[PDB]
Formats: C-alpha cells, sequence, structure tokens
C-alpha cells in the first residue's frame, strides 16, 4: 500500500489536512499514514520548525502532504525541507474551477526550480550597495527541464512553454533557455515554443487558454503562478507540489490564514492530495477527486471564502459524499 | 518657446511621430520641433544607431519624442538599442509607464495606474557572468538609486487626484537589496505626508493586479519587477498597442510609445498613431502643460470610442484619417 | 592620566603581558591599567571569546595592549578569533605592521619599515560563496575605505623621518578595484605635499624589498597584498618572533604581538616579550608620548645586543631576566 | 625533428631570441625553426598583436619560444596566448646562479594557473564600490594540481608544497588545497606540504631551500615568483613557460627593456628554451644548456646588467662553445 506522511502545520492545516485525509480515504485506495510535526507551533514546543523526527517519517513514506505554515533558531519548514530533501521541482498547476470569479477555459501548469537543494543564493552589501546573486547552472536547468517535459508529455496538449528573459540577461536566462531545448530533444513528441517572461504574463491575462506547461526561473515562477492563481479564483484554492528525485511533498499554496473556527476552505489541500495520487501514479483516483471537488464548487454548499457559510467538515462531507457517487 | 525634439526612429515610427506632432500643433502652444535620427536604419547609414548630434539636439531641447526602433532577429555588431542607450548616457533613470483603460475592445474598464521602476544604467550596468557550468547575474539595489526612483514615483502620484502610492517589493526572500529598496522609500516618503504610501509584496501585488486593479495608482518597483507588473497591466487594457512610456531623467526626458517599429507594415499609412499622440500628452504633463495634456487624452479618447477606427482596433481606417479626427476633436476639448 | 587596557589572552600572554607592564611602568608614565579578558581560554569559560565587558573596557580607555590567542586545530562551534572580532565591532580599520632590523641572529641590518593595510570588516565582510564545482571570493575596494587609510598611512609617513610612502597595488591587472584603491590614495595624498609619494606594483615591490629594503619606508596597499608583503619584510629581520602590531581606529587602537600563544611552553617563563613591549612602544606612540616609546624601543634594543637573551634568541635566559634587564637599561636611556 | 615556433617580440625580444636559437643549434638536436610574430611592433603593423597566421604557426610546431613584449584594438599577445590556447600551466622555477647577489642553493619552481584558458575573472564598479571576483574551480585545481604533481616527480626531491590562504578564504582556497591533495592520492611517491601563503613567503626569504615545488592560485604565484627572483638575482635571468595539454610557450619573465644596443642578457631566453627542451623530452640537452649558461655566467664574459660590459652576441658565443665542450 502507499505510505503517506502526513503534517498539519499551522493555524488551518488542522482543519483541512484532516480533511483532505478523508478524502484520500473515501477514494479506497489502500492507503497508510504517518503523522509528523513541522512548522511556527512545532518550533515553540521542540525548538525548531522540523524535528530530525519528521524528516525520517518523510522518508519513510511514498509521499507528504503538508498543511500550512505560519525569531532567531526558526527557519521555513519547507523551505528547510526543499533543500534537506532536494525537492528541485516546484510544481503550481492553474485550473478553473466552478466559482464566481474565475476565468473559464484556463488549464495549465507552471514549473520552476527550487534551487536551494544545489545551493543558496547569496545576497551581500557593501557600504551604500547591495548585491543579490541570480544562479543559473547547466545541472539545474536540465533537471527543471526535464521535469517540465515529462509533466508537459503526461498531459493531452503536449506543449510547453519556456519562459525566460534571455534578451536582457543572455548569459543567465539563455543558458536556462538552451539548456531546456537541448533536453527536449529527447521528447520529440512535446511541442515546445520560447516565450519572453513579460509577454508570458501579458498572455496569461489576455488568453491563458494559450498555455499547458510552462518551465521558468525562480523569481519569475513565483509572480507568473500568482499572476495566474489571479484567474481562477485567487491561491485560497491552489494546490502545490514539491518534487524531488526519491519523493515529494504537497501543500496549498496559501498561508495559515481566521482558522479554529472551521470555515477554512479544504479545496487546495485536497487539490495538493489530488496531484500527490497523480504522482503516485493513481491518475484515475485523481482525476475523481478532483470531478468531486469541482462538483460541489458548482452545486453543492461553499465555505465562507466562496460567498457561501458552510464549514470545512461539511464542505469535506459533500466532497467524499460526490467522490462516492463517482 | 518649449524645444521638442523629434525622432521618428525606424518603420512605422516615420508615421506615427508626424502624426503626433500634428496633434501637438493642433494644441497652438509655443513648440519648436527639431528633428533628430536614431535607430536601425539610421545605423544601417551611419555605423551607430544614436549619432553625437542626436545626443545633442536632445540636450538641447526641454523633451524628446521617439518612435519605434527595429531590433533585428540576430545580433549585429556595433548596433545598440537605441533608447537603452539614452537612458545610460543621459541618465534617464524614471522609467515610467502608465496603463489605462481605453474605450476599445478589449479593454477591462476601471484600470488608472502608472508603474514607475529604475532604468539602472545611467548609474551602472548589472553585469552577468559565467563560470563553466554555472552563470550569475547580479540584481544590484543602491541607496542613492532608490532614494531618486522613490521620490519620482512620489512625485508623480503626488500630482495625481487618489495621492497613492503602493511599494511593489521582495523583501520578504531578499532582505538585504530588496529591503534597502523598500526602506529607503519609505524613508523618502516621509517627505510626502500628503501621499498614502503602502508596502506589499510583488507576488500579491500581481494577483491583485489582475482580482482588483481599481485598488493602485501608482507603483514604484524595481528593475525586472516593473517589467512584468506593467506588461500583467497592459493585458488588462488590451495589450501594448496603445500604450505611452517615458524615461525621465533629472534635467530632460525622453517618451515613446512601448510599440515596436512593426516593419512589415511600415510606409502602408495604417499604423494607430494612438501611443505616439499619448506619448506626446505624457510629454506636455511633464512639461508642465497639464491641461493640454488632458486636452489631447481626452481626443485621442473620443475618436477611440467613436472612431474612425484604424485597423488594429477592428477598423478599416487609416494613420491620417484618425489623426485628423483627433485633431479636429481636440479643438471641442 | 592615560587608561590602559590589558588584556593577556592565552599561553604566553600570560607572561608577556605583565612583562610590557611592567617596561610601561617604568617609564614613570600617569598610566592606569585596566585588565580584561579575551581569548580561547575565555571562551572555554564564557562561550565567547570576547566578554561584553572586555569591548566596555577597551571602549572605556586611550589605549589596548593584547598578548596572544591560541586558536585550535579544528573549528568549535561559537569560538571566533578575538582580535577578528574587535577589528570589526570597533571597526579598527588600519591595521600597522613594522619591519625593523634588531641587534639579533638572523636580522638584515638597514630594514626600516611600515606596512599600512585595511582591515575591511568594520566596514564590511568579503563574502564567499560556493555553486557547485565552482567557488568565487570578494576582493572589495571602495573610495571611503581607501581614503581612510590612504589617510592613515601618510599620517605615519609624515611623522617618520624618511617623510616616504610607497602605494603597493595591481591597477595594472585589476584596473577597476586596484585602480579606485591607488587614485584615492593618491588624491588624498596632495593634502600630504611634505610626504613623497611613489606608486608601486606589488610584484615590484615584494622583488625590491628582497633586493634594496632600504628604499622604503611606509608602505600601504590592500588586504591580501599586505599580508604577504609584511611576512616577507619579517623574514628579512629574522621572522615574527619579535614583531609588534596595531589596529587602529579613529577613536581607539589594540596593539599586539604577531606571535602565537604558544600554548605547549605557556607557564615555564621563557617566552621572549620583546614583541609585546614594542607593542606597548608603539601604544606610546599612538597616544603622543613618542619620545618615551623611543625609549622605550632603545632599551629593548640594548638589551636584545647585549642579553639576557631568552632561548629563542639562543640564550638560556628567563621572561624575567630579560623584562629586569630592559627596565633597568631604560633608566639609563 | 622538433619543430619550434621562434617568436621575438618587441625590443630586446629581437636580440635574445636569436641567441636562444643559436644555443639551441649547438645542442646538435634534430631541430626545425618556424619564425612567426607578436607584440606590440606587430600590433603597428598588422592592427593585432596577434596574427592569425601566427596562432596556425604555433599550432604546427612541438613548443613555441617568445621573447618580450611591450590603446583600443591591442591587447597582450602573451594573455591571448594563454586563453586561446589553455596554456594553463604558468612555470617559473627560482634557481641559484653563480652571479654576485644570487642566495646560493635555491632551487625550486613555482606553479600556478593561467585561469582565462576557462574563464576571464571578473570585476565590475557600482557607484563608490569596486568588487573583483577571484574563482577556484575544481576542474581547474585538478589540473594545476596534476600538472605540479608530475613536475615534482620529475624531480630530485620528490617535493611539493601547496601554499593556499585556506585559513582566511575557506571556500575557494579551501576547494583549491582539498581537490590538489586529492589529486596528489595518485602520486604517492611525491612527498606534499600544505602551507599558507604568507608564511611560504616567509620561509622562501628566510630558508629557500626548504622547497623544491611549490603550487598555488593565480595572485599568489605572481608575488612568490617574483619574491623569489629578488632571492636568485632578479626577473633578468628567469625564464618560464605557459603549457596547455596540447603545446606550449616560453618566454624570458622580464619585460622588453636599452635594447638594440646589443647589451642584453640571453640568459632568461636560453633557460627558457632549455625549459622548453625539457618540455619537448630532451631533459639531456636541456641539463648540457643551463650548464654551459652557468659557466659562463660563474667564469665567462658578463653583460652590463651583470656588471660586465659584454655584449649579447659576445655572452651568446661563449654558451655556444661552452656548450660544445660539455
Amino acid at each position: 500500500a502507499y505510505r503517506i506522511c502526513l503534517i498539519e502545520g499551522d493555524g488551518i492545516g488542522h482543519e483541512v489536512i484532516p480533511a483532505a485525509r478523508r478524502v484520500l480515504e473515501a477514494t479506497g485506495l489502500p492507503l497508510e499514514f504517518v503523522e509528523a510535526e513541522a512548522g511556527w507551533e512545532t518550533f515553540e514546543r521542540r525548538g525548531t520548525s522540523v524535528p530530525e523526527e519528521t524528516v525520517e517519517k518523510i522518508l519513510s513514506c511514498h509521499a507528504t502532504l503538508f498543511g500550512a505554515a505560519t525569531v532567531p533558531g526558526f527557519f521555513g519548514a519547507i523551505r528547510y525541507l526543499r533543500r534537506r530533501l532536494d525537492l528541485y521541482a516546484n510544481v503550481r498547476p492553474a485550473k478553473s474551477r466552478p466559482v464566481p470569479g474565475s476565468r473559464p477555459g484556463v488549464d495549465l501548469v507552471i514549473v520552476r526550480e527550487n534551487t536551494e537543494g544545489l545551493y543558496v543564493e547569496q545576497e551581500r552589501r557593501y557600504l551604500d550597495v547591495a548585491i543579490a546573486d541570480a544562479v543559473i547552472s547547466k545541472k539545474a536547468s536540465e533537471r527543471i527541464g526535464r521535469a517540465a517535459l515529462r509533466i508537459a508529455e503526461g498531459r493531452p496538449r503536449k506543449t510547453l512553454h519556456i519562459a525566460h528573459k534571455a534578451n536582457v540577461l543572455p548569459l543567465t536566462q539563455g543558458l536556462f533557455l538552451d539548456t531546456v531545448k537541448e533536453v527536449a530533444k529527447d521528447f520529440p513528441l512535446v511541442n515546445v515554443q520560447d516565450i519572453i517572461v513579460d509577454n508570458c504574463a501579458m498572455q496569461l491575462v489576455m488568453r491563458p487558454e494559450r498555455f499547458d506547461v510552462i518551465v521558468t526561473t525562480n523569481l519569475l515562477g513565483d509572480i507568473l503562478s500568482d499572476l495566474a492563481a489571479g484567474l481562477v479564483g485567487g491561491l485560497g484554492l491552489a494546490p502545490s507540489g514539491n518534487i524531488g528525485d526519491t519523493t515529494a511533498v504537497f501543500e496549498p499554496v496559501h498561508g495559515s490564514a481566521i482558522a479554529g473556527k472551521g470555515i477554512a476552505n479544504p479545496t487546495a489541500a485536497i487539490l495538493s492530495a489530488a496531484m500527490m495520487l497523480d504522482y503516485l501514479g493513481e491518475k484515475e483516483a485523481a482525476k475523481r477527486v478532483e470531478k468531486a471537488v469541482d462538483l460541489v464548487l458548482e452545486r453543492g454548499p461553499r465555505t465562507p471564502d466562496l460567498g457561501g457559510d458552510a464549514t470545512t467538515e461539511a464542505f469535506t462531507e459533500a466532497v467524499v459524499e460526490a467522490l462516492k457517487s463517482l
């Protein structure tokens, strides 16, 4: 059976992760769970955001699902995990959901590298001048390009756009662009197009339907993904994954927010669980989960963040029920 | 009188600059035009995209209006971008890019903002280097550069109705560079108590621009962030076809359309002069002729709404017909 | 009276500092000594090599005399070099290292120079970074740092008989960094017309120091170059065993022997206090007691020449015997 | 036979290179020569310090001997050759010569990397702050370490000192040190010692006999070699080599200086020719040349730079004669 490590994290995480677990069990898949701790609240009790035991648990499982995160000695749990486990592929999908305030027809995935697994981009200040290093290496570019190509090859469109800034940064961005295009020769089935990041941002706003998979570098991926989230309902419903060569951690994009009341929308956590299923090779199960979520978002109840007043537990129940009817 | 340097540039620049000139002349303001050459076509004839005489003419005028520049696919030895060169040579550090709703197909209503970011090359070229399999690009922030750009943005904000400024940054991930930028602008902001200043992480700014663009007026940010935010904003209003822009320094400024030279349609007389005319309006504002600038903008909006419309806006009218309509409209506004 | 902070440090520091104190007391000058702790032994007991109280005591005195610091082979978490920390914390930017002939075995005659280089950490730590198989180290030069160090060296040169200063640089290969350094020092040199200033490529300086050291008096250079030039110069005069040094800032200074703590002989009473005594002489010079400084140096030279000599100089005398001889000699000089 | 490319260069080069050629012929070895042009004087006539034809000639020969070198469009010939041909190993020996003003018993070789074959260390200035990059890579360190180890293995002492600054620059200098020591495992016959560069400088002054082969990085090698030259007679008699994986260029260390009169000391050029012979595998011939040079420096005439008044041509004749008697 699949071993899934569950980490609630802080605040709303305590509500959306158990919800995600519920939906996962509803799929009927042979699943096992291992609870672990991480985050600010874990720091206050353990002295560290990511206890050594947590890393061990993560490594003992096929995949990890993380809820949310919210001083000397403290460090970002997710940032630490990316570096410690070299989860180099940051995967952020943007898909139209049947919710008021969402552009229809949008269905893309943005892939960018999590650099710290290989190196930390250093900042330095000398008197009145501060300098930040933007680093691109052939190795890192080959890895993320191959990761993006595989993702595109597993999607209907078989289309990949390389969003770059080689026009103004020929050495760094050019190395990125050229390397991804080189790796692309190994994926003749994938249609690869190059696009300046600025133009990509404008086209995401004007006609996002144009994109399927987009691969880009660090700082650019961030803004493009947030721009895209703005088009389909905000970060509130956005799932994400951090995939390495041995394991992966999935989590909602938005912070830990409210909370405690039980009005947190578990959509992102559930869709992150769906991303995890896809990653594990259970694509059909992932599609059913996603469908069930859409059905509820469309007809079923709705949590506060979506105009409704339904509770996290109520919304989750509907999904479970809907999932069972599919 | 005001001395205005006119540089047509390449392709459609030869059509939209003369059109913008006509609109400026229609204001009746005391303007003396000085023509100069710059661009790819100029390079092909002189070995440089920006002759020394052109720099001299720009410096001899109050402001400059530039058309378009052709950028060849492959790199041509000796050829460098004219606007990039002028930004550096004259230290036109304030890159000003408005994003505003227009009465045209595809433009979302309720958008009226201005994004301000620095052009760094007047002070320093951010260097790139490659060592074997590793390439590194410097992102440079200095107190001096941040103070200047912050003050420029605050001045623009104070000159607008909303008196609102947002500082878009990434100090959450780049505390030393982005933090220096943020802290410095906030420091200069103390001198502009009439302007409501708010800080916003660039990523969140991007999302909010797509969801609630009406919350912004003036946004000041750094190098690469401004680029993407402006293109994002342009997407909301239909694209870059009608967008004007400015590069302002301490002693002069150059204004120009964001759109390229469109070589394949140059000479056909169908280019939309809106961007060039609105760039001329930005120039009038800069020169202190704010009322005339507003009238020019109103004339443009009236024609955009009622026609004649050039091909890019779904019409079949010529550059000439459009220009004459703006000139005629201006007289009654 | 002059407030002097005494920090024995580790190992032989416990023997040479008290000796230097005795020599200072032998001058009869109005000196008030304030003891403070710093070093490895201090770290082992307090978790820090430089307690806050020590920094406070240093700041409360006119100058500080430091003995020696033990540097363990392997890196010990939490332990940092005391002198390095003080240079940074108090911005003791002027690293002053004299190289002078002494009447001892192995010392070449005719050497009398002072090498001045900046300690950069008071302004900034030059960062290193590694990306995969490539490592990069920043060599940083600023106008501010160069102006300060240049002025410090020029002041030292003007306070010496020869009134001669050489600027050792590598602007021939590093025009931007080394050139900024060179040009800046030459600019400040304009204010010292009494000092004869010459520029010299560091490589040539190294060669000339070995062949004709008498041509130099004061040499000002950058970070890593000063290090090697001083050790080269030390080689000419017998080594680093008798060498004093100073770290001078705008408000105070710390002087100390270049020699280490020699842990294995600590407590045996055979350490040569020459370096510590000469460091005390540098301190007197710095404090404005130039005549006393010269007398202390003469007393040291007399004993070095006639004995008693400690083991390091081929003798079999104790630290105590040597110190008493210097004290007695000082009275007649 | 061996094909040797001869490049006189500027000034004194016109006198010392023909002299070196003379001594080479005197060895009796099957030699052939190919004249090429390079330098300032070549720039004034060709428009470039290193004509393309010169590079072609160099590549067509087993080794190259260069005399000396002395504005937009102009660039250092030697610097260009190092980069163009990737002559990464800069070899500079320091040996006591029987001349007044030379410390006896000194016999060492300093090896440092010529970096530009792989990359140019960039300088940058931002307002009042200037920054220069000091770059160390595993590849460059492995190459120069192996080069230094081979040189030490071919010498009696079988001793190598790695002069570094890892104490204050742990990342760059530490990578250098660690990499050379790793490559050293492949040379169990060579005794390898580590030494801080500052201490190395002091020990070169106090007791240079301690050293045989010294391997160090860029900026340090320069000063150590000039320091060493100061101990054995100055740069005037110092030879040098720039060795790559396919070819090598040898030349006197000192500039092009005087000249025209014919009072230039051809010692450095001749010893550089000796270094070249060693490089070609003619060690015995190289030793004879060196011996002949010493014999003349000791008893025979002496050029102005050495107190004497002998001419370049006279000094050379003596060496040839002396070489013939050996």
